């Protein structure tokens, strides 16, 4: 095996970039992307599947590996161990790309803001971090390659 | 470099239940565990170590124990250089036998022993809630794995 994964949606404008926080419908809660390992999936797959399911993507979505990872109590998920379970983070360019947001209880919508704006948004610590280290790649054209 | 951070959770077996051990600082109404970074050559255990006994001013031999719970920080935080996030490792030290021998540094204006569910309300980072419940939840099945 269980692990979950994290996706960060982004888009490049001219004067800067702006990310896609999403808010749930069943609390005030502005979050990624996010899902488990289902099957054999790698984590990879998990990632890509998730972002093509809760955004309506076309497959050839750009999609970038980042560093930050956590743990989740995974009573969130699982009745059996592990304890714990990682989160792996990953993120998406949806420069110049049709998306809309899957209707459920996870998400009815999506914003596209600004680092700063996300920051204030963003419930969960483990996305301001995934967050963090992205706008940083971002900005020194630095991304890990895909 | 491979620069890292440690974190560390007191805790004290009661007659009745668990209580864990938190800490206030001195310089901000912040309460936090036991946290340092890496220096020269360390193993991660051996930062753990040194820095449980910088901070509880211990004397050499304390059970420790090690947390599956990992998160990364904004670098930032600690340093000035990439990498832009490090990993945070988690870990928790027995001290039921000891308690009475744990002095503050300056960093620090009160130890409280606490419920697990007093030190989740006193706490502001997911990354340590979560670490405490995986702590929580192995005392209670008494399944632990030493350092
Ligand atoms: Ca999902
Ligand atoms: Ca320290």
């Amino acid at each position: 095996q269980p692990f979950q994964v994290l996706v960060i949606p982004f888009i490049k404008t001219e004067a800067n970039y702006q990310f896609g926080v999403l808010h749930r419908t069943d609390a005030d809660v502005w979050q990624f992307v996010a899902g488990g390992g289902e099957d054999e999936e790698a984590i990879s797959e998990t990632a890509k599947r998730e972002s093509i399911e809760e955004l309506n993507l076309d497959v050839d979505v750009k999609m970038y590996s980042l560093d930050s990872h956590a743990s989740i109590p995974n009573f969130h998920f699982s009745f059996n161990k592990p304890y714990v379970v990682p989160e792996y983070c990953f993120a998406i360019d949806l420069t110049s790309c049709s998306y809309q947001v899957t209707l459920s209880l996870e998400h009815s919508e999506l914003r596209w803001v600004s680092y700063e704006s996300a920051i204030q948004l963003l419930e969960w610590d483990s996305n301001k971090t995934a967050l963090y280290e992205l706008n940083e790649r971002l900005k020194n054209n630095d991304m890990k390659a895909m």
